[PDB]
């Protein structure tokens, strides 16, 4: 049995201004009975109502999730939020905003050339590197509209040669999409980015 | 304490081909509530997902969503949700006359004080049975569900049903492309179980 | 058990007829008693019992209230004989309703009937009365349906109203009126829109 | 106490033709014993145990395996026994089954970023291959660059049935000035005929 507590996504925190944190509890057996996830703030001040979700996995695991809305000013000013896991057959996790040097991300967008026999599709790629810390949100937009999250896949932050991190994002598109409008935007949201914590670059397929 | 059990979304059933059913329990006072799925035939059920939320008025709203087999549902299996704390709800595919929906899409003229926004309205009516999904598209791409609101199906004066859908749009959207689509997914719609109408702000 | 509900006056009764009433509805010798927060006396109320199809017993008490008393913010209470419900005018900001009326085009194979739709939106508070008129004669309530007020993306509310009309009606006069009654509507709490089938 | 058993790298298996596998024991006196599912003999293995700065001891054993033995489907077994553990840990490894598909390879060069006039980042997209095992080499001056010069992401599913990785390599001005050609080479069992697919890229046109 292991538990994890995440920080707010930069998109939710800075753009949407509705940050949430998630207590993710993975139960191995799972022992009979209901797990309890209890939220608190280090200050002892009130917390909002949380959402709870659980589902039995294919391999037999019970996965439990609790998502807590947090105040925007509360989080940025350094509040510590705590998740307590209770199971009869005690785990404590906490989260607060990281401290340390900040660095904005570099962003680059690319499009693959045509692969023989696959005329109706291309792969778009985005390199986002040299940012600090590793918390970052990546989105893809078409027609100034964000595409669904499941359309793309973004790698985990790996360390660069020095202090910074990098991620790669991949988005498969169709010929119908780029013929409707041949411009796609990779957008990164990061605490150290400027202005408005947003950095974005565009790419076009430029078909023959 | 009341319980509800919904049939699959026509969009999930006919387009996504991954239908689900949802058991919703609304409880006035908290005390855990168990929601057990079973089939009238006795055959196995898949793993369901469970959600809980304490609402602003202090109520434990509990939802459980169960994937069902596509053929199993169309062939007419009956599924039961049993609530232990005993409430029993069942659901199955409707049987009876079918009628395709009529779709009408409208745009409001400019109102004083709202220069940069219009409201689109969609009237879908005279369909049978009542199960229907309503979607809005722009640039032939579906908008997020939160952008619009849709009423629950209600009886017409005759034998069909009607729903209204509302979508607020911005000047930036209709300037980029002045065409919005109200699309309905319904089992009787032909072809492809879908019928749609376009509307422009002009 | 039982649920008890207490409603506010309809804007049509409050502003046009100037004869507002509030209704205490209890759903199953049940007793319903009225009182005011100020301690002033209440008027005589009307009690009504009806048997529902499912067998449940429905009891209502309808109390006339003063026009100035309600608008100035009096609180009225219905005590059920354990149960207590209160009602008062909703405070907060005001906004007048926008009214838009629409007519469906002729649908294939349905030449002798047509559907009118009225969208009323961005008003607050949510209390609103919706009427349909033909030749300045108010049509019976059962001819139309109106949704319950729901939040827009902003602060105001919206409702949809639906009226099926006949060929005989629009041949006699092809003009129908969607009328809304609302506290913030100016100057006499009424805004309306005309619509034609063709 | 957990145990992990790896497969050989495609580079070791197909280019160098000297494959090895590694049995890793974490959170642990531990004994690691190798055997083959066929019953045929194993070679000598090398052992290295290193105490970690979080209270954990790790033991690593690397076993050389036959090239044809592995390609023809031998199963290798690592069994962990220790007094503290009640039940012995058993792990096995064999080549991945299932359909095969060669990788597509694409190589890009970033434009200049402010404050980095003397360096560029190269990126290689390798996608739609299966199974997921893959190696990447970068070549300059007709020879291979050291492995620590680049980083490759973990294999991830495409929308279809294949996998993709990205490979990242930072190059210096002196390198592309000396010769402006860099080669991203993928090593994969489904790449025909020599288990390699490569693409060249230049910093400037
Ligand atoms: C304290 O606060 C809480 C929080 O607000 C509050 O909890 C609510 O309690 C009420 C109690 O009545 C709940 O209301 C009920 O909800 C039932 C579930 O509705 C869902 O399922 C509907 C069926 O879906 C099928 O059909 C559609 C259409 O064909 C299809 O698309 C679907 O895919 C599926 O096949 C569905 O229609 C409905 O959707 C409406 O709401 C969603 C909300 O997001 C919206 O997105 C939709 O556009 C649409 O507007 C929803 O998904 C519902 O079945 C039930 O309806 C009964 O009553 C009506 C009355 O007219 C009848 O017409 C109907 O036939 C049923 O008999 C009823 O509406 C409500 O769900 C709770 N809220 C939440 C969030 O759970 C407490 O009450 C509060 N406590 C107090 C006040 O004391
Ligand atoms: C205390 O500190 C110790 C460290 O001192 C720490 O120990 C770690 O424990 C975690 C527990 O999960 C270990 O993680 C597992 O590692 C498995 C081994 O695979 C890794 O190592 C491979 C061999 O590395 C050698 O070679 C490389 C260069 O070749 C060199 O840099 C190394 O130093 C070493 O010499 C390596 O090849 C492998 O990378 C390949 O594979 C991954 C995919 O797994 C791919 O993404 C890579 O691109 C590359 O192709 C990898 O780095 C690993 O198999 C295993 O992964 C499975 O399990 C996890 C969960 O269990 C799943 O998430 C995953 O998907 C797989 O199913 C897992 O990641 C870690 O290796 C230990 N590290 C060390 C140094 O021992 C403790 O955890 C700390 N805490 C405690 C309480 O003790
Ligand atoms: C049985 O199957 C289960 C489901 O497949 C397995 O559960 C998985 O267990 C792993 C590790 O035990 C979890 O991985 C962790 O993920 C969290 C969070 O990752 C997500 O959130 C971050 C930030 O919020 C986001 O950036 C990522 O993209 C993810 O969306 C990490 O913090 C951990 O370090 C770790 O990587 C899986 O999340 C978990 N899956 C589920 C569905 O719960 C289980 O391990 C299997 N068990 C056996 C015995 O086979």
């Amino acid at each position: 049995v292991s538990a994890y507590l995440s920080r707010p996504s930069p998109f939710d925190l800075f753009i949407r201004k509705s940050p949430t944190i998630t207590c993710l509890v993975v139960d191995l057996a799972p022992s009979k009975g209901t797990v309890q996830l209890t939220w608190s703030r280090a200050s002892g001040k009130p917390v909002q109502h949380s959402t709870r979700k659980e589902e039995k996995q294919r391999n037999g695991t019970l996965t439990v999730t609790s998502t807590l809305p947090v105040g925007t000013r509360d989080w940025i000013e350094g509040e510590t939020y705590q998740c307590r896991v209770t199971h009869p057959h005690a785990l404590m996790r906490s989260t607060t905003k990281t401290s340390g040097p900040r660095a904005a991300p570099e962003v680059y967008a690319f499009a693959t050339p045509e692969w023989p026999g696959s005329r109706d599709k291309r792969t778009l790629a985005c390199l986002i590197q040299n940012f600090m810390p590793e918390d970052i949100s990546v989105q893809w937009l078409h027609n100034e509209v964000q595409l669904p999250d499941a359309r793309h896949s973004t790698t985990q932050p790996r360390k660069t040669k020095g202090s910074g991190f990098f991620v790669f994002s991949r988005l498969e598109v169709t010929r119908a999409e780029w013929e409707q409008k041949d411009e796609f935007i990779c957008r990164a949201v990061h605490e150290a980015a400027s202005p408005s914590q947003t950095v974005q670059r565009a790419v076009s397929v430029n078909p023959g």
